[PDB]
C-alpha cells in the first residue's frame, strides 16, 4: 500500500510542480471578465493572429505536459521512441482536460490572457464548431468537480497508454499503466469518489469531438 | 529600363528560388485526386491531429515566404525590425496567395500532402467558415490566371508596403515599394495583362476573410 500511496504523492507531486496555472489563482481571477472593448479587439485581429495567438498557446501548454511525463516515475525508463508516441499521441489530450481548469461553468467563461471571456472571444479564428467543442468538453468535465489530485492522477492515465499504436515495449507500459490506474482507484476510494469513474469521459472522446 | 527590367528579372528570378512547391509539378498532378477511404481517414482524425498538421504546413510555407522576402533587392538593407514588421504583417498573406497555385478550379480541389481534395478533406478541423474562405479565396484569385512572374511581382508587392504599422524608416520603404509597383506595371504592359489591375483583391481582404 505504500508502494501505490507514494505512485500517487509522486504522481501529484509531479503535477503540483507542472500545472503551469495554479488553480487557486484561476479562481481568484474570476471576477475579471474581459470588457466589451477588449472582446471587440480579438475579433477584430486577422485569422492568421488568431490562430498563431492559440498556437503559441498550445505549443506552450504541451512543453509543460512534457514535464509532466518526465516526473512520472517509469516513463523515462521507457524506450526513447516509446516515450514519442505516447506524448505526441496524448500531450494535447492533457492539455484540454487542463483547460477545464481554467472554465467557469456558472457563466460559461475560460480563463485566456488574463481575464475571463466567452466563444466569442475567438471569432477571428473561423472555428466556432471547435471552440464550442472545447467549450463543451470543458462543461462536461467540470460537472466532475475534479479535484487537482484527481486531475494529476486521471491525465497521467491518459498519456501512459498501452494501446497506443507504435508503441514497441508494450509490457512495460502496460505496467506502468496498471500501477497508475490502481493508484487512481486507491485514491478514489479513500476519498469516497469512485463514483465519478463511470462519469469519465470515454478514451475516444478525448480526441475528434 | 534595363533599371526596372533588371528588377523583374532578379523578382523573378527569387521567387523561382523559393516556390516551395513548382507549378509544373502541381499541374501534373491534378488527376490525383483523393480517394473516398483516404477522405475518410482524414475526417476520423482528431482535432488536434488536423490543426496540427495545418499548422506545421503553415508554418513551414512562412519560412520560404521568409526566402523570398531575403533575395528581394533592397530588403536586407532595410532597419532589423522594419524587415520583423514587413514579415509578420505580411508573410502569411503571401502564404494564401501562393496557395491558390495549389487549386484547381476545374473541380474545386487544392493539392495537399500528395493529393488533390475539396474542402471535406478539413472537416476535422472544425474551422469549416475558415476553410471555406481559403476556398473561396483561392477561386476568385484562380479566375486571375497567375502567371508564375505576376505571382513574383504580385506578392513582392504584398510583402513590400509601406503602410503597415510599426514601420520606422517608411521612406526606404516607399522607395523599395514604388520600384516594385512601376516593376509590376511594366511587365504586365509588355504582356498585354494590364486588364488584371482592376480584378486585384483589396488590401485588406488578404487578411479578415
Ligand atoms: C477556448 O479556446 C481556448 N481556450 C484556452 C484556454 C486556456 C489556454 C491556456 O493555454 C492559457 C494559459 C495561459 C494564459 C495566460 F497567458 F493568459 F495566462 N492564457 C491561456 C491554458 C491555461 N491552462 C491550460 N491552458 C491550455 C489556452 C486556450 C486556447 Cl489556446 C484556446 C484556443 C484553442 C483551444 C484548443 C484548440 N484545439 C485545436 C485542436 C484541439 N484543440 C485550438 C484553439
Ligand atoms: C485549404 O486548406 C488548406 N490548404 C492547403 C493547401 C496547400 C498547403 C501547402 O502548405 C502544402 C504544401 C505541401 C504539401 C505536401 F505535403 F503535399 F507536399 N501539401 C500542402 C501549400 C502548397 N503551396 C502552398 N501551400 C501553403 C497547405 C494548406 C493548408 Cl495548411 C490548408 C489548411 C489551412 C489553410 C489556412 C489556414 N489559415 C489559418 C489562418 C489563416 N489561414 C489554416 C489552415
Amino acid at each position: 500500500l505504500t508502494e501505490i500511496e507514494h505512485l500517487v504523492q509522486s504522481v501529484c507531486k509531479s503535477y503540483r510542480e507542472t500545472c503551469q496555472l495554479r488553480l487557486e489563482d484561476l479562481l481568484r481571477q474570476r471576477s475579471n471578465i474581459f470588457s466589451r472593448e477588449e472582446v471587440t479587439g480579438y475579433q477584430r485581429k486577422s485569422m492568421w493572429e488568431m490562430w498563431e495567438r492559440c498556437a503559441h498557446h498550445l505549443t506552450e501548454a504541451i512543453q509543460y505536459v512534457v514535464e509532466f511525463a518526465k516526473r512520472l516515475s517509469g516513463f523515462m525508463e521507457l524506450c526513447q521512441n516509446d516515450q514519442i508516441v505516447l506524448l505526441k499521441a496524448g500531450a494535447m489530450e492533457v492539455v484540454l482536460v487542463r483547460m477545464c481548469r481554467a472554465y467557469n461553468a456558472d457563466n460559461r467563461t475560460v480563463f485566456f490572457e488574463g481575464k475571463y471571456g466567452g466563444m466569442e472571444l475567438f471569432r477571428a479564428l473561423g472555428c466556432s464548431e471547435l471552440i464550442s467543442s472545447i467549450f463543451d468538453f470543458s462543461h462536461s468535465l467540470s460537472a466532475l468537480h475534479f479535484s487537482e489530485d484527481e486531475i494529476a492522477l486521471y491525465t497521467a492515465l491518459v498519456l501512459i497508454n498501452a494501446h497506443r499504436p507504435g508503441l514497441q515495449e508494450k509490457r512495460k507500459v502496460e505496467q506502468l499503466q496498471y500501477n497508475l490506474e490502481l493508484a487512481f482507484h486507491h485514491h478514489l476510494h479513500k476519498t469516497h469518489r469512485q463514483s465519478i469513474l463511470a462519469k469519465l469521459p470515454p478514451k475516444g472522446k478525448l480526441r475528434s469531438l
